[PDB]
DNA sequence: GACCACGGCGCG
DNA sequence: AAAGCGCGCCGTGGTC
């Protein structure tokens, strides 16, 4: 039954505040509400009554410290009870739910969500109390973590537009080249975006056969691998495929990144979703910055879009074969520590066996592999008979034997405990383990045993952030984006190469491991420059 | 306009 | 598409 207190707050206070959108960059603020005490305190003018708090902490508080920031304000965000939801169980995701099962409702007012904010704390706390390690995690990486992202987003990164909209208009030029191609050899034109016109053209009109179906509607599938299995087929296939990775291009960065910058600042802003991801990773969107194209000859001229503000230069960090490595460290493999110990590469080793585009397929394969991948989709892949596929996955467990051992320790231990953990006891939910459906209980397994190795990862990495950004603060660098396993930095040209040098030795040691944590780094005036 | 399910596909 | 995992956004197609 909270009571109406003139605004200011008490100092501590817990915050609830309403948006006129998801976007804290792009968002006006509408309301502005703090509880504490047994009382509320809905401030009179929002935007003024921001000058005020001394730190966000409630529900949500990054995304109140972005649009704090974006003001020119430095009110750092603290506790945040969707931290805390999110380390006990990471499928608590939005405030909706959490509310809805520790102890309140998500409403449209700053007031009860500042109310709710101070109550929900109180109670997760109090699910939290005993919980060391996540308390740690909560502590030592989330709580700190959130003021880092929300500097992130504030910050921003540049982008080439007059380039793209150049871009824009060439690949138009192509496109509508394999459009008249695929109109012409199907004898009619159609929407070569709908996949169903696609369908029925494919395998009714032209009789091809029809490989596999869809998941939820069991339609005849469309999709990338289908049509690869048919590039020699028939011509119109080859097409199809390059009208779809130029309409995806395009339509997905090309197009809707120049419209996004910001008015103020000149640069395009992303948000680093932090209660996103079963497995402790981030999340990129609005726009997603963690997905942008680099594997292909036209991808990497959008990423050339990515450049320094003048007299800076990008700083790109990543740690090679990180999973890998944590594989090595959670299993005990002394054949993988040795692999690592003595500076082996078997991203390299997978690819003469089945140069950069060579090494990425050796990425997607020992991956693959490692994941459960099966032994039909690894033949079809290499191009290989089925026979060949059986023996990569036999030679690729035999030469690290107790991967499978922890493999097995793992899904016992989620079996009994209801739960799988990372090294640092990050908690993933997986309750099918024990189904009885052999297809539902083996997807769980998949889903178990990968989490301590993504999570672990995603753990290190959002711990070298930590450490990192404030280092980074005192050069006058800045940290741009984080892509799972790693980091765009953005420094000045004088200071650029002590920077990498500084980042590169703060990432590698952040937590050392039975195995050495290595970092290639790269320095240039744009994100494709910084990667070579 | 808003929403959503689906197939599809981009990156890690 | 199939016994890899984790995401977010696209156009289409359908509703309200
Ligand atoms: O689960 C998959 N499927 C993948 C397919 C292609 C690429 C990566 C894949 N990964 C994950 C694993 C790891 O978390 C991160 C490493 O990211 P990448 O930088 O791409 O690879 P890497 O660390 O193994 O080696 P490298 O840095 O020398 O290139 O990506
Ligand atoms: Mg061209
Ligand atoms: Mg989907
Ligand atoms: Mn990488
Ligand atoms: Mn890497």
């Amino acid at each position: 039954a909270l009571e109406e207190a003139p605004w200011p707050p008490p100092e501590g206070a817990f915050v609830g505040f309403v948006l006129s959108r998801k976007e804290p960059m792009w968002a006006d603020l509408l309301a502005l509400a703090a509880a504490r005490g047994g009382r509320v305190h809905r401030a009179p003018e929002p935007y003024k009554a921001l000058r005020d708090l001394k730190e966000a902490r409630g529900l949500l508080a990054k995304d109140l410290s972005v649009l704090a920031l974006r003001e020119g304000l430095g009110l750092p965000p603290g506790d945040d009870p969707m931290l805390l939801a999110y380390l006990l169980d990471p499928s608590n995701t939005t405030p909706e739910g959490v509310a809805r099962r520790y102890g309140g409702e998500w409403t449209e007012e700053a007031g009860e969500r500042a109310a709710l904010s101070e109550r929900l704390f109180a109670n997760l706390w109090g699910r939290l109390e005993g919980e060391e390690r996540l308390l740690w995690l909560y502590r030592e990486v989330e709580r700190p973590l959130s003021a880092v992202l929300a500097h992130m987003e504030a910050t921003g990164v540049r982008l080439d537009v007059a380039y793209l909209r150049a871009l824009s208009l060439e690949v138009a030029e192509e496109i509508a080249r394999l459009e008249a191609e695929v109109f012409r050899l199907a004898g009619h034109p159609f929407n070569l975006n709908s996949r169903d016109q696609l369908e029925r053209v494919l395998f009714d009109e032209l009789g091809l056969p029809a490989i596999g179906k869809t998941e939820k509607t069991g339609k005849r599938s469309t999709s990338a691998a289908v049509l690869e299995a048919l590039r020699e087929a028939h011509p119109i296939v080859e097409k199809i495929l390059q009208y779809r990775e130029l309409t995806k291009l395009k339509s997905t960065y090309i197009d809707p990144l120049p419209d996004l910058i910001h008015p103020r600042t000149g640069r395009l802003h992303t948000r680093f979703n932090q209660t996103a991801t079963a497995t402790g990773r981030l999340s990129s969107s609005d726009p997603n910055l963690q997905n942008i194209p680099v594997r292909t000859p036209l991808g990497q001229r959008i990423r050339r879009a990515f450049i320094a503000e003048e007299g800076w230069l990008l700083v790109a960090l990543d740690y090679s074969q990180i999973e890998l490595r944590v594989l090595a460290h959670l299993s005990g493999d002394e054949n993988l520590i040795r692999v690592f110990q003595e500076g082996r590469d078997i991203h390299t080793e997978t690819a003469s066996w089945m140069d950069p585009l060579m090494r990425r397929a050796a990425k997607t394969i020992n991956f693959g592999v490692l994941y459960g991948m099966s032994a039909h989709r690894l033949s079809q892949e290499l191009a290989i008979p089925y026979e060949e596929a059986q023996a990569f996955i036999e030679r690729y467990f035999q030469s690290f034997p107790k991967v499978r051992a922890w493999i097995e320790k793992t899904l016992e231990e989620g079996r009994r405990r209801g739960y799988v953990e990372t090294l640092f006891g990050r908690r993933r939910y997986v309750p099918d383990l024990e189904a009885r459906v052999k297809s539902v209980r083996e997807a769980a397994e998949r889903k178990a045993f990968n989490m301590p190795v993504q999570g672990t990862a995603a753990d290190l990495m959002k711990l070298a952030m930590v450490k990192l950004f404030p280092r980074l603060e005192e050069m006058g660098a800045r940290m741009l984006l984080q892509v799972h396993d790693e980091l765009v930095l953005e420094a000045p040209k004088e200071r650029a190469e002590a920077v990498a040098r500084l980042a590169k030795e703060v990432m590698e040691g952040v937590y050392p491991l039975a195995v050495p944590l290595e970092v290639e780094v790269g320095i240039g005036e744009d994100w494709l420059s910084a990667k070579e």
